[PDB]
């Protein structure tokens, strides 16, 4: 495998989102895979909508929660999402109102990584492009990130409770990591985003709840 990886190189990641009060985290992790795998396809790097999401998907909970996978089956079902453009994010809840003109992406299913495969992630980060992940963001220590490769050994695996990016992977001064995207704005962490530990006995669950769209 690539010893490193950075999407952000390749021209498949677009701004830092901020999803303001609305816990639609999971909502912006999928729409950046989505973002990625359209770069990749067709060269077209373009914002698609969150809030297309959020409304839409019956089977997550809006603001309140939701699952990526889910996410990528409504694209699919829907046949399309619209760019930020044709359905700005508004960060609250409201009737669906996703407008077929607007579209600027399909897709035509999702794949999972196995439950707490690292290496697996890895290879996804590597072959398929930038997959999204959840982690448990509770700990203040995340909260607080500046820089640095993050490690907390009382995070736990099990409290998947924020959904984020992974758009590369890495080494920094001999602490493997992942790259990750979050959706805090961009001035949480390092301009938006944190560096992750990689191999340490899957910290903060990175790889339990890990998956991408197929386009
Ligand atoms: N709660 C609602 O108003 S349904 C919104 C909507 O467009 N739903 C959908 C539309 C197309 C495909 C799938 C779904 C789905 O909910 O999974
Ligand atoms: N390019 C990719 O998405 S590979 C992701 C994936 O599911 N990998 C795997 C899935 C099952 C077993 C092993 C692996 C592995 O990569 O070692
Ligand atoms: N306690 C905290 O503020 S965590 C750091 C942070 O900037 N968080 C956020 C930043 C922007 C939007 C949402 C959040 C959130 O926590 O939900």
């Amino acid at each position: 495998a690539p010893d490193s990886v950075d999407y952000r190189k390749k021209g498949y990641v677009t701004p830092v989102k901020n999803q303001g009060q609305c816990g639609s985290c999971w909502a912006f992790s999928s729409v950046g895979a989505l973002e990625g795998q359209l770069k990749k396809k067709t060269g077209k790097l373009l914002n698609l909508a969150p809030q297309n999401l959020v409304d839409c998907v019956s089977e997550n909970d809006g603001c309140g929660g939701g699952y990526m996978t889910n996410a990528f089956q409504y694209v699919q079902k829907n046949r399309g999402i619209d760019s930020e453009d044709a359905y700005p994010y508004v960060g609250q809840e409201e009737s669906c109102m996703y407008n077929p003109t607007g579209k600027a992406a399909k897709c035509r299913g999702y794949r999972e990584i196995p439950e707490g495969n690292e290496k697996a992630l890895k290879r996804a980060v590597a072959r398929v492009g930038p997959v999204s992940v959840a982690i448990d963001a509770s700990l203040t220590s995340f909260q607080f990130y500046s820089k640095g490769v993050y490690y907390d050994e009382s995070c736990n695996s099990d409290n998947l409770n924020h959904a984020v990016l992974a758009v590369g992977y890495g080494i920094q001064k001999g602490n493997k990591h992942w790259i990750i995207k979050n959706s805090w704005g961009e001035n949480w962490g390092n301009k938006g985003y944190i560096l992750m530990a990689r191999n340490k006995n899957n910290a903060c669950g990175i790889a339990n709840l890990a998956s991408f769209p197929k386009m």
